[PDB]
Protein backbone atom coordinates (compact mmCIF):
# COMPACT_ATOMS: atom_id res chain seq x y z
CA UNK A 1 0.00 0.00 0.00
CA UNK A 2 1.07 3.52 -0.77
CA UNK A 3 1.31 5.63 2.09
CA UNK A 4 -0.39 8.78 1.59
CA UNK A 5 0.07 12.21 2.65
CA UNK A 6 -3.04 13.69 4.47
CA UNK A 7 -2.68 17.47 2.81
CA UNK A 8 -3.72 15.42 -0.11
CA UNK A 9 -7.16 14.06 1.18
CA UNK A 10 -10.49 16.07 1.71
CA UNK A 11 -13.24 14.27 3.32
CA UNK A 12 -16.81 15.68 2.11
CA UNK A 13 -19.50 13.40 3.82
CA UNK A 14 -19.93 10.32 6.13
CA UNK A 15 -21.75 8.14 3.79
CA UNK A 16 -22.10 5.05 5.59
CA UNK A 17 -20.57 3.14 8.55
CA UNK A 18 -18.29 -0.52 8.98
CA UNK A 19 -17.21 -2.46 11.77
CA UNK A 20 -14.06 -0.65 12.43
CA UNK A 21 -15.21 2.83 11.69
CA UNK A 22 -16.95 5.26 9.14
CA UNK A 23 -16.75 5.67 5.90
CA UNK A 24 -16.55 8.97 4.00
CA UNK A 25 -16.30 9.98 0.35
CA UNK A 26 -13.98 12.81 -0.65
CA UNK A 27 -10.98 13.49 -2.74
CA UNK A 28 -7.67 12.81 -3.28
CA UNK A 29 -5.38 14.50 -5.49
CA UNK A 30 -2.72 12.29 -7.06
CA UNK A 31 1.12 12.89 -7.52
CA UNK A 32 0.22 14.08 -11.38
CA UNK A 33 -2.22 16.67 -9.16
CA UNK A 34 -5.25 15.49 -10.56
CA UNK A 35 -7.81 14.84 -8.22
CA UNK A 36 -10.08 12.01 -8.11
CA UNK A 37 -13.14 10.79 -5.94
CA UNK A 38 -12.48 8.48 -3.35
CA UNK A 39 -13.91 6.28 -0.38
CA UNK A 40 -12.00 7.03 2.68
CA UNK A 41 -12.71 4.51 5.71
CA UNK A 42 -11.13 5.76 8.86
CA UNK A 43 -10.03 3.26 12.27
CA UNK A 44 -11.86 4.49 15.24
CA UNK A 45 -10.44 6.05 17.92
CA UNK A 46 -8.83 3.79 20.86
CA UNK A 47 -8.83 0.84 18.59
CA UNK A 48 -7.26 -2.31 19.51
CA UNK A 49 -4.06 -3.94 18.09
CA UNK A 50 -6.39 -6.67 16.89
CA UNK A 51 -8.92 -4.26 15.22
CA UNK A 52 -5.46 -2.68 13.84
CA UNK A 53 -4.20 -5.50 12.22
CA UNK A 54 -7.26 -6.41 10.79
CA UNK A 55 -8.34 -3.11 9.43
CA UNK A 56 -4.64 -2.93 7.73
CA UNK A 57 -4.40 -6.20 7.01
CA UNK A 58 -7.56 -6.40 4.64
CA UNK A 59 -6.45 -3.37 2.80
CA UNK A 60 -3.34 -5.29 2.74
CA UNK A 61 -4.84 -7.97 0.59
CA UNK A 62 -6.63 -5.12 -1.59
CA UNK A 63 -3.46 -3.81 -2.56
CA UNK A 64 -1.97 -7.32 -3.94
CA UNK A 65 -4.85 -6.94 -6.62
CA UNK A 66 -4.94 -4.41 -9.57
CA UNK A 67 -8.14 -5.47 -11.75
CA UNK A 68 -10.93 -3.24 -13.34
CA UNK A 69 -13.64 -5.29 -11.11
CA UNK A 70 -11.83 -5.45 -7.91
CA UNK A 71 -11.91 -2.38 -5.92
CA UNK A 72 -8.85 -0.03 -6.35
CA UNK A 73 -6.81 1.10 -3.15
CA UNK A 74 -5.47 4.23 -3.42
CA UNK A 75 -3.89 3.98 -0.36
CA UNK A 76 -3.24 4.05 3.08
CA UNK A 77 -2.19 6.51 5.76
CA UNK A 78 -0.69 4.78 8.94
CA UNK A 79 1.62 7.77 10.02
CA UNK A 80 -0.74 9.52 11.55
CA UNK A 81 -3.81 8.87 13.32
CA UNK A 82 -6.93 8.48 12.77
CA UNK A 83 -5.77 5.35 10.48
CA UNK A 84 -7.08 5.39 6.64
CA UNK A 85 -7.67 3.39 4.05
CA UNK A 86 -8.55 5.06 0.78
CA UNK A 87 -10.15 3.35 -2.21
CA UNK A 88 -11.92 4.26 -5.52
CA UNK A 89 -15.22 5.69 -4.72
CA UNK A 90 -18.06 3.35 -6.37
CA UNK A 91 -21.40 5.98 -6.23
CA UNK A 92 -24.37 3.19 -6.24
CA UNK A 93 -22.99 1.90 -3.27
CA UNK A 94 -23.45 -2.43 -2.70
CA UNK A 95 -24.72 -3.84 -5.24
CA UNK A 96 -27.73 -5.46 -3.06
CA UNK A 97 -29.29 -2.66 -1.52
CA UNK A 98 -28.97 -0.95 -4.96
CA UNK A 99 -30.72 -3.28 -6.51
CA UNK A 100 -33.37 -3.61 -3.95
CA UNK A 101 -34.03 0.28 -5.29
CA UNK A 102 -34.91 -0.74 -8.77
CA UNK A 103 -36.76 -3.87 -8.95
CA UNK A 104 -37.68 -5.00 -12.38
CA UNK A 105 -36.01 -1.38 -13.95
CA UNK A 106 -33.36 -2.97 -15.18
CA UNK A 107 -32.71 -4.64 -18.57
CA UNK A 108 -31.14 -8.55 -18.83
CA UNK A 109 -28.27 -7.13 -20.78
CA UNK A 110 -27.63 -4.75 -17.92
CA UNK A 111 -28.13 -7.33 -15.06
CA UNK A 112 -25.80 -9.69 -17.35
CA UNK A 113 -23.06 -6.85 -18.07
CA UNK A 114 -23.11 -6.32 -13.70
CA UNK A 115 -22.37 -10.57 -13.94
CA UNK A 116 -19.72 -10.40 -16.13
CA UNK A 117 -17.83 -7.59 -13.97
CA UNK A 118 -18.30 -9.70 -11.03
CA UNK A 119 -16.93 -13.12 -12.93
CA UNK A 120 -13.95 -11.48 -14.07
CA UNK A 121 -12.85 -9.67 -10.99
CA UNK A 122 -13.09 -13.78 -9.23
CA UNK A 123 -11.01 -15.18 -12.48
CA UNK A 124 -8.36 -12.50 -11.80
CA UNK A 125 -8.79 -13.40 -7.52
CA UNK A 126 -8.87 -16.72 -8.32
CA UNK A 127 -5.73 -16.77 -10.71
CA UNK A 128 -3.90 -15.14 -7.84
CA UNK A 129 -4.04 -17.59 -5.21
CA UNK A 130 -7.14 -16.14 -3.17
CA UNK A 131 -10.05 -17.71 -2.19
CA UNK A 132 -12.89 -14.91 -1.52
CA UNK A 133 -15.07 -17.04 1.20
CA UNK A 134 -17.73 -14.27 1.50
CA UNK A 135 -18.42 -13.75 -2.13
CA UNK A 136 -21.85 -12.08 -2.25
CA UNK A 137 -23.89 -9.17 -3.40
CA UNK A 138 -23.64 -7.62 -0.31
CA UNK A 139 -19.46 -7.11 -0.69
CA UNK A 140 -19.51 -6.05 -4.14
CA UNK A 141 -19.82 -2.71 -5.24
CA UNK A 142 -20.89 -0.74 -8.22
CA UNK A 143 -20.31 2.68 -9.56
CA UNK A 144 -22.19 5.67 -11.60
CA UNK A 145 -21.84 3.44 -14.68
CA UNK A 146 -23.17 0.24 -13.25
CA UNK A 147 -19.65 -1.29 -13.24
CA UNK A 148 -19.55 -4.24 -10.19
CA UNK A 149 -16.24 -4.53 -8.19
CA UNK A 150 -15.37 -7.21 -6.14
CA UNK A 151 -14.98 -5.84 -2.29
CA UNK A 152 -14.62 -7.08 1.42
CA UNK A 153 -11.57 -9.08 2.14
CA UNK A 154 -12.24 -9.59 5.47
CA UNK A 155 -12.18 -13.28 5.36
CA UNK A 156 -10.28 -13.67 2.60
CA UNK A 157 -7.38 -16.18 2.53
CA UNK A 158 -4.46 -17.35 0.36
CA UNK A 159 -5.03 -21.07 -0.46
CA UNK A 160 -2.33 -22.87 1.38
CA UNK A 161 -1.48 -26.25 3.41
CA UNK A 162 -18.71 -15.98 11.09
CA UNK A 163 -18.51 -17.17 7.65
CA UNK A 164 -22.42 -16.86 5.81
CA UNK A 165 -24.25 -19.70 5.81
CA UNK A 166 -26.37 -18.52 2.73
CA UNK A 167 -23.30 -18.19 0.73
CA UNK A 168 -21.17 -21.05 1.52
CA UNK A 169 -20.94 -24.50 -0.93
CA UNK A 170 -22.05 -27.94 0.78
CA UNK A 171 -18.70 -28.81 1.22
CA UNK A 172 -17.14 -25.85 2.64
CA UNK A 173 -20.08 -25.70 5.56
CA UNK A 174 -19.47 -29.61 5.91
CA UNK A 175 -15.89 -29.56 6.72
CA UNK A 176 -14.05 -26.15 5.80
CA UNK A 177 -13.18 -27.38 2.33
CA UNK A 178 -12.67 -23.52 1.01
CA UNK A 179 -11.58 -23.78 -2.91
CA UNK A 180 -12.06 -21.65 -5.78
CA UNK A 181 -14.65 -24.21 -6.94
CA UNK A 182 -16.27 -23.20 -3.50
CA UNK A 183 -16.09 -19.44 -4.71
CA UNK A 184 -18.12 -20.83 -7.82
CA UNK A 185 -21.02 -21.68 -5.70
CA UNK A 186 -20.85 -18.33 -4.03
CA UNK A 187 -20.87 -17.00 -7.38
CA UNK A 188 -24.12 -18.84 -8.22
CA UNK A 189 -25.87 -17.22 -5.17
CA UNK A 190 -24.97 -13.78 -6.57
CA UNK A 191 -26.27 -14.56 -9.91
CA UNK A 192 -29.57 -15.41 -8.02
CA UNK A 193 -29.40 -12.49 -5.88
CA UNK A 194 -28.77 -9.72 -9.12
CA UNK A 195 -31.83 -11.72 -11.16
CA UNK A 196 -33.77 -11.40 -7.99
CA UNK A 197 -32.96 -7.91 -7.34
CA UNK A 198 -31.24 -8.51 -4.15
CA UNK A 199 -34.00 -10.73 -2.68
CA UNK A 200 -32.22 -12.58 0.41
CA UNK A 201 -30.92 -16.25 -0.44
CA UNK A 202 -33.04 -18.68 0.70
CA UNK A 203 -35.14 -16.07 2.93
CA UNK A 204 -35.54 -16.19 6.62
CA UNK A 205 -35.05 -20.25 6.31
CA UNK A 206 -33.53 -22.14 9.02
CA UNK A 207 -29.56 -21.86 8.93
CA UNK A 208 -30.18 -25.60 9.81
CA UNK A 209 -32.24 -25.88 7.02
CA UNK A 210 -30.72 -24.10 4.21
CA UNK A 211 -27.62 -26.39 5.14
CA UNK A 212 -30.09 -29.65 5.50
CA UNK A 213 -32.71 -28.57 2.27
CA UNK A 214 -28.83 -27.63 0.08
CA UNK A 215 -27.40 -30.94 0.99
CA UNK A 216 -30.27 -32.90 0.01
CA UNK A 217 -30.05 -31.35 -3.62
CA UNK A 218 -32.42 -28.70 -3.38
CA UNK A 219 -31.79 -25.30 -5.01
CA UNK A 220 -33.01 -21.48 -5.40
CA UNK A 221 -35.82 -21.33 -7.67
CA UNK A 222 -35.66 -19.63 -11.11
CA UNK A 223 -36.02 -15.70 -10.19
CA UNK A 224 -39.46 -13.81 -12.13
CA UNK A 225 -38.50 -14.30 -15.70
CA UNK A 226 -35.28 -15.56 -15.33
CA UNK A 227 -33.44 -16.35 -18.54
CA UNK A 228 -32.89 -20.08 -19.18
CA UNK A 229 -29.64 -19.94 -19.52
CA UNK A 230 -28.67 -18.38 -16.48
CA UNK A 231 -30.80 -20.37 -14.41
CA UNK A 232 -29.40 -23.59 -15.97
CA UNK A 233 -25.48 -21.26 -14.99
CA UNK A 234 -26.65 -20.91 -11.44
CA UNK A 235 -27.54 -24.74 -11.08
CA UNK A 236 -24.17 -25.30 -12.59
CA UNK A 237 -22.09 -23.68 -10.44
CA UNK A 238 -24.40 -25.12 -7.30
CA UNK A 239 -22.99 -28.63 -8.52
CA UNK A 240 -22.71 -30.95 -5.42
CA UNK A 241 -19.56 -32.67 -7.00
CA UNK A 242 -17.06 -29.28 -6.46
CA UNK A 243 -15.19 -30.52 -9.59
CA UNK A 244 -18.41 -30.62 -12.29
CA UNK A 245 -18.55 -26.64 -11.53
CA UNK A 246 -17.49 -23.95 -14.20
CA UNK A 247 -14.10 -22.53 -13.59
CA UNK A 248 -14.48 -18.56 -13.73
CA UNK A 249 -12.75 -18.42 -16.55
CA UNK A 250 -15.52 -20.34 -18.39
CA UNK A 251 -18.38 -18.58 -16.61
CA UNK A 252 -16.79 -14.86 -18.19
CA UNK A 253 -17.18 -17.01 -21.41
CA UNK A 254 -20.50 -18.04 -21.34
CA UNK A 255 -21.71 -14.57 -19.73
CA UNK A 256 -19.49 -12.96 -23.28
CA UNK A 257 -21.67 -15.29 -25.64
CA UNK A 258 -25.03 -14.07 -23.67
CA UNK A 259 -23.81 -10.34 -24.19
CA UNK A 260 -23.19 -11.07 -27.84
CA UNK A 261 -26.42 -12.96 -28.39
CA UNK A 262 -28.28 -11.05 -26.59
CA UNK A 263 -31.50 -13.16 -28.21
CA UNK A 264 -30.42 -16.07 -26.79
CA UNK A 265 -32.01 -14.71 -23.41
CA UNK A 266 -34.81 -14.69 -24.71
CA UNK A 267 -36.05 -18.40 -23.98
CA UNK A 268 -37.43 -18.11 -20.00
CA UNK A 269 -37.68 -21.03 -17.06
CA UNK A 270 -40.37 -21.27 -14.43
CA UNK A 271 -41.20 -23.93 -11.93
CA UNK A 272 -44.95 -22.72 -11.03
CA UNK A 273 -46.43 -25.73 -10.29
CA UNK A 274 -43.45 -27.34 -7.93
CA UNK A 275 -44.12 -28.54 -4.64
CA UNK A 276 -41.69 -26.68 -2.67
CA UNK A 277 -40.51 -22.82 -2.36
CA UNK A 278 -36.89 -24.79 -2.72
CA UNK A 279 -36.77 -26.56 -6.12
CA UNK A 280 -34.86 -30.45 -5.92
CA UNK A 281 -32.21 -30.69 -8.74
CA UNK A 282 -32.76 -33.61 -10.13
CA UNK A 283 -30.11 -32.50 -12.01
N1 LIG B 1 -15.60 2.56 -2.26
C1 LIG B 1 -16.82 2.94 -1.84
N2 LIG B 1 -17.52 3.89 -2.47
C2 LIG B 1 -18.75 4.28 -2.05
N3 LIG B 1 -19.38 3.78 -0.98
C3 LIG B 1 -18.76 2.81 -0.28
C4 LIG B 1 -17.43 2.34 -0.66
N4 LIG B 1 -17.06 1.40 0.22
C5 LIG B 1 -18.08 1.27 1.10
N5 LIG B 1 -19.07 2.12 0.80
C6 LIG B 1 -20.36 2.21 1.48
O1 LIG B 1 -20.19 2.30 2.86
C7 LIG B 1 -21.28 1.63 3.50
C8 LIG B 1 -20.71 0.73 4.57
O2 LIG B 1 -19.81 -0.21 4.01
P1 LIG B 1 -20.02 -1.78 4.30
O3 LIG B 1 -20.53 -1.95 5.72
O4 LIG B 1 -18.67 -2.27 3.87
O5 LIG B 1 -21.18 -2.15 3.21
P2 LIG B 1 -22.42 -3.14 3.47
O6 LIG B 1 -21.11 -3.86 3.72
O7 LIG B 1 -23.28 -2.78 2.27
N6 LIG B 1 -22.45 -4.86 3.27
P3 LIG B 1 -21.82 -5.80 4.60
O8 LIG B 1 -21.10 -4.88 5.58
O9 LIG B 1 -20.94 -6.87 4.03
O10 LIG B 1 -23.09 -6.33 5.20
C9 LIG B 1 -22.06 0.87 2.44
O11 LIG B 1 -23.28 1.55 2.11
C10 LIG B 1 -21.12 0.89 1.27
O12 LIG B 1 -21.81 0.75 0.02
MG1 LIG C 1 -18.78 -5.16 2.82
Amino acid sequence: AKELDATNISIDKVVGAGEFGEVCSGRLKLPSKKEISVAIKTLKVGYTEKQRRDFLGEASIMGQFDHPNIIRLEGVVTKSKPVMIVTEYMENGSLDSFLRKHDAQFTVIQLVGMLRGIASGMKYLSDMGYVHRDLAARNILINSNLVCKVSDFGLSRVLEDKIPIRWTSPEAIAYRKFTSASDVWSYGIVLWEVMSYGERPYWEMSNQDVIKAVDEGYRLPPPMDCPAALYQLMLDCWQKDRNNRPKFEQIVSILDKLIRNPGSLKIITSAAARPSNLLLDQS
